[PDB]
């Protein structure tokens, strides 16, 4: 396997973030996966 990508990226909007949490909540406010 190959390595590279360090940061985290959304699975829907495909947007990169600073940390995991910052991305998690983003999906709850932007994507709101708490339906
Ligand atoms: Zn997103």
């Amino acid at each position: 396997g190959s390595s590279g990508s360090s940061g985290y990226v959304c699975a829907l909007c495909l947007k990169k973030f600073v940390s995991s949490i910052r991305l998690r909540s983003h999906i709850r406010e932007v994507h709101g996966a708490a339906q």
